[PDB]
């Protein structure tokens, strides 16, 4: 089994085409992530949203009539409610307001197309996004930036959070499940990128796009309980901590006090070393 | 060795942040190119502009001060003109104006960059680009769309070229070395991608982006003269054609008279590695 020979610092985030400029860990008030871009699994299933390329991250399809724009996948194939939560790529950033750049074939220009994902026209499962003033035509947008969210009124920015897809909270849009710390003092481990906009804003992933390529190419054929990694220096070939991947497709860590991996160096490869029990014990990092 | 277990359609090109589209050839009148980017051997060496991640390519970091914008890579840190003819991920699509979108960490909006790669303000390899209006401030800008060239007036859309990073065509850039076809009849394969402006803009690169992170992390240990290949329709197991990857980064095959080639192949086949074969190997037309 193998991961990426490649160091965190030259891969992308897989919520958005970003640099990864450290990693983190969530913060106190946040258990459990429902994100529905970044999740394969370590044999290689693709999980919510999540595309292959990062060419199709944290972008949108659709042709606006002025009121609404009607999705549908990236190369233009139409989208189905039963598919998914919506298209394949579509931003999975909640806790925030989109700022998206449309361009089109064929035509000069681009336009910023200013999203939130609260009202009841942001139904993105049933294939329509209010146009808020993009005018009639046909569009690929890509996340530019982000800010805070129009309602609630004086919202934070909440990375950790997804949007509403469907047209209530109460309805069914096929979400890629939750992901849980799995106990014994360990700790989710999130890949960060640092995200334009009016704020210090660092968007949390599960895997590097990079990883996920890489997986769903490998489509290894033997994965165990769980995969004990180090967190290797290149150069020294230095330890530098021990980690755990698990199937579902996420990292943990023990952190050693408050003072975890975010304070490790981002120039680092992750290497798999063996497969390990479910219960077996990580040495704080 | 490997090449990634996934269908070209799921890919990227490796000069701008697009789905491929399609494979293709080079005009007759285009034997040779120069990309700077998309530029990785099979030994896992990067080469020109060329960055691991589709999260570098076609972008740009700099500070504006109103005049010109003087460039670093990505993360800020310092670009010297020893590294190259421009800092990694810079676009290296000539033949057309840049329309670039920028955005700034720690303040609202974005603002479009109109880019002439033609004035000879236009340093890159230098560190200096000219500003065109934009405001002082340090700036992440991405390619978004592209237009004809502004000079010389009246050309065409040619993304079978690369920019002039230099402060003239006289001046020694560090260019990656071109690219031309090996022999004998195999053309050079280009992966294609549809990208946003007013034409039906087709920008050709050499890899897919995917295999640039695959061939940089495998790091091959054992690299014959060129790799024998089938391009394979996953479902059904049927080799579509024979192909040869070279050395130096790019494939070929070749194409039975014009009614077989790249352009008639679909485009949700995968590339496997067959075995290592002479760089004479004759391949049975696709
Ligand atoms: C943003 C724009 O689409 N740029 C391309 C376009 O520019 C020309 C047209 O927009 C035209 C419409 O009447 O007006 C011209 O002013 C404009 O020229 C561009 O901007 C001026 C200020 C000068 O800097 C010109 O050198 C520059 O081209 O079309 C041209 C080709 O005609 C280019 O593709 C521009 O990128
Ligand atoms: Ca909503
Ligand atoms: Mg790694
Ligand atoms: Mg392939």
């Amino acid at each position: 089994f193998t991961l990426p020979n490649l160091p965190l610092s030259s891969l992308s985030n897989s919520r958005a085409p970003l640099p990864i400029s450290s990693m983190g860990i969530s913060p106190d008030n946040v258990q459990s992530v429902q994100f529905q871009n970044g999740r394969c699994t370590l044999d290689g299933r693709l999980v919510g949203t999540t595309p292959v390329s990062l060419s199709h991250v944290a972008k949108i399809r659709g042709t606006s009539n002025g009121t609404v724009i009607n999705l549908t996948e990236l190369d233009g194939t139409p989208f189905h409610p039963f598919e998914g939560p919506a298209p394949i790529g579509f931003p999975d950033l909640g806790g925030c307001d989109w700022h998206i750049n449309m361009t089109q074939f064929g035509h000069s220009s681009q336009t910023q197309y200013d999203v939130d994902t609260t009202p009841d026209t942001f139904v993105p499962h049933l294939g329509s996004i209010q146009a808020n003033g993009i005018g009639s035509g046909n569009y690929v947008g890509v996340l530019s930036w982000i800010s805070p969210p129009s309602h609630p009124s004086g919202s934070q920015v909440d990375l950790w959070k997804i949007p509403n897809y469907g047209s209530s909270i109460t309805e069914a849009t096929h979400l890629a499940p939750s992901v849980y710390p799995p106990g014994f003092g360990e700790v989710l481990v999130f890949f960060m990128s640092k995200m334009p906009g009016p704020g210090a804003y660092n968007l949390p992933c599960l895997l590097p796009q990079e990883y996920i390529s890489h997986l769903a190419s490998e489509q290894a054929p033997t994965v165990g309980e769980a995969a004990l990694l180090h967190y290797v220096d290149p150069d020294t070939g230095r330890n530098l901590g021990e980690f755990k991947a698990y199937p579902d497709g996420f990292l943990t860590c023990v952190p050693n006090g408050a003072s975890g991996p975010q304070q490790l160096p981002i120039n680092g490869v992750f290497v798999f070393v063996s497969w390990v029990s479910r219960f077996y014990q990580l040495k704080p990092v």
